[PDB]
């Protein structure tokens, strides 16, 4: 069996998204009328992996799911001979840009500045901290802080978004984290419309 492996793209980058299993693509072997898809998952990094036999396939973007919109959706014909490769280009509606995580004492300041692609709206913003590196909405072992006020004024390329300090005196597992000297964490913008955050990367503050 032969791998198909890529990357979900958007201008030369491959985008920073939630991973397990939130963000799947289809691949479709006997046409998409007939709605019988295999599923392949994306990684956090963006990069799928799929085990295939050789053999013509179609790809496509699962519709409606991940922070892009259906711009220049369609199907990518594949033709998989060994392992083989295939990028897939979406249009997200924002990124997160210069995203910066600092540690002071106790103290967590992270901020952010706003990319605007698409756009439609930013509907919440928050950050993550982990004792790992596997951070995302759902999986933050040592906090998640959101933000949801006046959001538009910061929908605009370059807009500079600072979160309110916060202080981890009592987390066991921050304070352990601290002592262990591993701590992670992430910035996520949630574009209105879209059923999925978009992500800095991982940050290593300690």
């Amino acid at each position: 069996e032969s791998m198909l492996t890529g990357r979900v793209m958007y201008n030369g980058e491959a985008l920073q998204l939630r991973g397990n299993e939130a963000v799947q693509l289809q691949l479709y072997q006997h046409g998409y009328a007939k709605h019988d898809p295999i599923n392949v998952y994306v990684n956090q990094d963006g990069m799928y992996s799929a085990n295939l036999f050789d053999g013509e396939y179609q790809m496509i973007t699962k519709s409606g799911n991940g922070p892009w919109t259906s711009e220049g959706r369609d199907t990518i014909n594949v033709t998989v001979a060994g392992n083989t490769v295939q990028d897939v280009e979406v249009t997200p509606y924002y990124l997160v840009r210069d995203a910066q995580m600092t540690l002071e004492g106790n103290k967590v300041n992270a901020s952010f500045k706003v990319e605007k692609v698409a756009g439609g709206g930013i509907d919440r913003v928050f950050f993550m901290l982990s004792t790992t590196q596997f951070v995302n909405d759902a999986e933050h072992n040592v906090d998640r802080y959101d933000e949801t006020d006046n959001l538009d004024a910061y929908d605009e390329t370059g807009k500079l978004y600072t979160f309110a300090t916060r202080d981890y005196t009592d987390n066991s597992m921050f304070q352990t984290a601290l002592k262990r000297g591993t701590l992670f964490g992430r910035i996520c913008i949630w574009p209105k419309g879209s059923d999925q955050g978009i992500y800095s990367k991982v940050i290593r503050l300690k």
